[PDB]
């Protein structure tokens, strides 16, 4: 059985950034399925280490929670990133969580990275500014990065949109099988 | 207008911070060139790593601290400002990144700034114009030609002379637009 | 006088990248008048200097025609830079255009930016193409960029584009205004 | 069947560095297909050399005979590698024009290695911020490890960690080209 390490960084409750990564997750489970496996999912919401994360910044060690969390990240066998849009860009607290993370952290990691936001005029922080995170730390991110914008769900667009979250699973699912 | 304000933030978390010297070049070198132009500069530096609790309490609520309250107000009602930030995974730092993400929408429009970073070596220089510029400039700060990244390794020599008059470059353009307002 | 530049790498006929430039320069003319000076607007098509551009890649020195344009450029107060969206980016012969310019052609001039796609999902082609590309020339670009979104004209978000215009024109005018 | 690599430079001089890093990057896979047992045929395009064509298929949607061949077997490729030399503090307008000329599906799925040269390594990032961004719209599989030559640090251990990262790229990329079917 293979592993799916999933970062939300949402600060709402219901969170839209866990929304999409729910469904990409969700998604890829049913597509590593369909090549005959299963897929154990962990949820990571950062939301909920602020405090270590501030620890890691003022100390230099990390705290036991923190810890467990990286090692099983860089343990699992796929990984899908998620973040809101603040400034037209990623999340502060998003980028902490891998200002963190040692430099061969992620090195190999099949990814898909994705943001969520009201209109898609900041579509192209996924290129621009996730891409050359995860690049940096050599993972390698599907072609098919995922950008949900809510005002857009429902109709033609929502079904081409829940289309592509397909391939971008099917993308990141060959990926996972592959691994030896 | 009766002495202008220069605000400098700095996100380095290293002591000494390499990212804090590079700021405090540019701000000596901003109130030299204020000076020049006839007038004096009082400047205000804020390091984010002594702000971390008031920044992570903003997180987890949407309060500031009295501490903080005053440093985004003040920022705001300066005439100028400088941004450092050390160069992680790539780009602005996480904290430097959670500063400005705190600030209100219009908490910098118009705002004359000079954007810079540091690291050892300059192979992520770019990190200015296609991180730190888009940020400031999605605030509609006016950002200043000339930004400023120090690569330490190529300190001293003809190569460091010729970064030190490229700080005063920044620090002249910024000048120009401090003692401009009115 | 002040002279004004404009630059516009548009192929059609009509050309929507002409358009947007000319609601740019029009409105920069107006502004310009009502800080109490006349405008000289020049705008340059570059599909109209193709052979030039195709001379001076084969060979170093470049031609009538383009030597009396690039002069005329780096001797204008304002300038505007308008650019259709290919490949999710600027033009090749946009960009060609610029990589002909002297080092120094365009230092300290004002300038507002500007692209014309359908939707806006590519608008950050300003601030991560453009934006990088005139501040590289030591130019200054006013933080009001442009973006013509085609399909987002008319009605509400239709009349905050045109403002969005009139901001960035005025801009630029007091900039040019301002230069003696 | 023999397994093939598509090169793309964007050098204007002659000698030509965007040339030079793209030679050893197309060698050094040459040697890693070699090693997973394959053969490979390469097919290096030099842009400048290709002018007249291009701005005719950008002014007109005709090919020449010349560019019909190399945007066939552009698409029909294996692998991809892209160089170009950094103008203005980004990719050439040539080499931009070239990808603005193509079909939107040319390169869909596409195994890559984008590079770039210079003096200096100042401008590095053109690599994630421009060249990347561009091939990923275009649905290519641009490997993770991007090339920069700075041609001012070669030889020495700089430049002995240069060819073990180029050699790396070429890892990547002939893996991905060998268990296509």
């Amino acid at each position: 059985m293979r592993t799916l390490a999933v970062i939300s960084a949402g600060l709402s409750t219901p969170s839209s950034t866990r929304q999409i990564a729910d469904s990409i997750s969700e998604a890829v489970t049913a597509a590593v399925s369909a090549r005959g496996e299963a897929l154990s999912v962990s949820t990571i919401e950062l939301s909920e280490l602020i405090p270590d994360l501030m620890t890691a910044m003022t100390t230099r060690v990390h705290t036991t929670k923190l810890e467990e969390i990286t090692s099983a990240l860089s343990a699992s066998d796929g990984l899908v990133v998620a973040t809101p849009v603040f400034k037209a860009s990623y999340t502060g607290l998003f980028k902490m969580f891998f200002d963190i993370l040692d430099t061969d952290a992620l090195t190999g990691m099949p990814t898909i990275i994705a943001a969520t936001a009201g209109s898609a005029r900041h579509s192209l922080v996924l290129d621009y500014a996730l891409r050359p995170l995860l690049s940096y730390m050599r993972a390698v991110v599907v072609p098919t990065g995922v950008f949900a914008a809510t005002e857009d769900f429902g109709g033609p667009e929502g079904a081409e949109f829940n289309k592509r979250i397909a391939r971008a699973a099917g993308e990141l699912a060959s990926l996972i099988v592959e691994e030896s």
